[PDB]
């Protein structure tokens, strides 16, 4: 099994993947999502957001440990695309950057998995 060291390795490359990520235009697809909304500019997400996430809450748990699996970090990436996708509507630069983080994340985590298959 991947130790603590290798496990961290491999979601540090999730992390980059998604963080790094640009639009045609050039704007990083992370942009709003590496910390919540104000709590000040926005009470309304917060009534409506269950379990609110962040990439820097996702860092933090590479960074401490906290994730025994990757797995468990592609759990909290479905949970910030589906919070994004409740909070904004269809058609929105928020709602498609979400998804197009969701891609980019599988995408990297199949990649990843592959390479160790042979």
């Amino acid at each position: 099994g991947s130790s603590p060291a290798y496990l961290k390795e491999i979601l540090e490359q999730l992390l980059e993947a998604i963080v790094v990520a640009t639009n045609p235009s050039g704007r990083l697809i992370s942009e709003l999502f590496q910390k919540l909304p104000s709590k000040v500019q926005y009470p309304d997400y917060y009534a409506i957001i269950k379990e609110p996430i962040d990439l820097k809450t996702i860092a933090q748990r590479i960074q401490n440990g906290s994730y025994k699996s990757i797995h468990a970090m592609a759990k909290d990436i479905d949970l910030l695309a589906k919070n994004a996708k409740t909070y904004n509507e269809p058609g929105s630069q928020v709602f498609k950057d979400a998804n197009s983080i969701k891609k980019i994340f599988y995408m990297k985590k199949a990649e990843i998995e592959h390479h160790e298959m042979a």
